[PDB]
């Protein structure tokens, strides 16, 4: 006779979490005894699919950034369903999915996000009298007196470039006003706009040269690695170090002897400060998935305060899902998230850039070489296919 019994695939990115997914999975096939539900996890999971979605086999949930070019020519391309009109997207932050709307359509829920900032020791930043900075004038100063003092400001990884895109993003972002604003400057200006005598420019060399002062960085950094500057952070070797929220659970795990705050990244003046982030767990459905009504009901299950709070207790990246009880202002990642979700939460800027790798590699030979007009000339080689 008839089997109801389906299958359908999760294709998870998020492999930091499998453990807690694969529970959460088994939780929802206890309450749908006709469902399973297969946590796929693969080696190159983002190229992996790419040539799955190429082939014509998309799996039935996909954990897929929304803020990359994939989402947005799937998206167009009707790879994925159309979420706008879900009941159980009313679950999410208002606004905050429409961020990745592409035609003004939601094709994706964004259970969590990251975000960007400054890690910092607590003990030692109350033992020496430091307060955490408000203007970029004050993390200069910062910075200063933590050299004055006898100890290392930062941990930067030389060696690993892109643990300072979000601190470079947010430089350009405080200089501008914003996200769009500096998406303006830098991507949708004209061919060679970026100019070292632009004020936005300066402002610019400005934030970045606070990672130049001298006796800032640990020795070495040059050819550190983000494992190396976690560790370093950890032991309390640096009392700084620029990352993003993803970092928590391995500095944690190194043991900390300390009790670990962050702030943002200020701007020029007070209550100007950002930060810089995008949909971590971030699901879509495929359009052409044989079982939609189950697709469904696993992300609806997902959405669901309960659910999401088993997830957020472990992950502890910040929650657009309604009804899930976030962490107080003495957690690690308070000031990073404090403005999680509103405007002061921009997405990365590369939504909008055809590749990354290049400015990550600009920021931090900066920070080597201190070649201001070479940079310069950097984020114009950048940029400049960008505007044909
Ligand atoms: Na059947």
């Amino acid at each position: 006779g008839p089997s109801s019994t389906v299958t359908i695939e999760y294709f998870n990115q998020k492999k930091e979490m499998t453990k807690t997914l694969e529970e959460i999975t088994r939780d929802f096939e206890k309450e749908n005894p006709k469902i399973k539900v297969k946590v796929v996890n693969v080696p190159n999971a983002g190229e992996v699919l790419k040539t799955r979605v190429l082939a014509g086999d998309v799996p039935d949930v996909v954990n897929i950034y929304p803020q990359s070019i994939e989402l947005q020519e799937w998206a167009k391309a009707g790879v994925f369903e159309d979420l706008s009109n879900k009941d159980y997207l009313k679950r999410v932050k208002n606004g905050y999915a429409e961020k990745y709307a592409v035609n003004e359509k939601v094709y994706n829920v964004p259970f969590t996000a990251n975000a960007y900032g400054i890690y910092y020791n607590k003990d030692k930043f109350e033992e020496l009298g430091l307060k955490v900075p408000e203007t970029w004038d004050e993390f200069e100063q910062l910075v200063k007196d933590i050299v004055a003092k006898g100890q290392t400001p930062f941990g930067i990884a030389g060696a690993d470039a892109w643990t300072l895109n979000g601190y470079n993003q947010l430089a350009f972002a405080t200089a501008t006003g914003g996200g769009k604003e500096a998406n303006q400057y830098l991507r949708y200006s004209q061919p060679n706009a970026i100019k070292l005598s632009d004020p936005i420019m300066k402002d610019d060399i400005k934030v970045m040269d606070i990672l130049r002062i001298n006796g800032s960085k640990q020795k070495n950094w040059e050819g550190a690695g983000y494992t190396d500057v976690i560790g370093a952070f950890a032991r309390g070797d640096v009392l700084m170090t620029p990352n993003g929220s993803w970092a928590i659970t391995a500095i944690n795990e190194q043991k900390p002897n300390f009790k670990i705050g962050t702030f943002m990244i200020p701007g020029k003046e007070k209550g100007q400060s950002l930060t810089v982030g995008a949909g971590d767990l971030a699901w879509s459905i495929s359009a052409t998935t044989k079982h939609p009504k189950e697709a469904n009901a696993f992300v609806e299950y997902m959405t669901r305060p309960e659910v999401m709070q088993k997830y957020y207790d472990v992950d502890g990246s910040p929650t657009a899902i309604e009804g899930v009880k976030q962490a107080g202002e003495d957690s690690p990642l308070a000031g990073m998230t404090e403005y999680a979700f509103t405007d002061r939460h921009l997405v990365w800027l590369q939504q909008y850039w055809t590749s990354e790798a290049d400015f990550h590699t600009l920021t931090m030979n900066y920070v080597l070489t201190g070649d201001k007009q070479g940079m310069v000339n950097d984020l114009n080689a950048f940029f400049n296919p960008m505007k044909m």
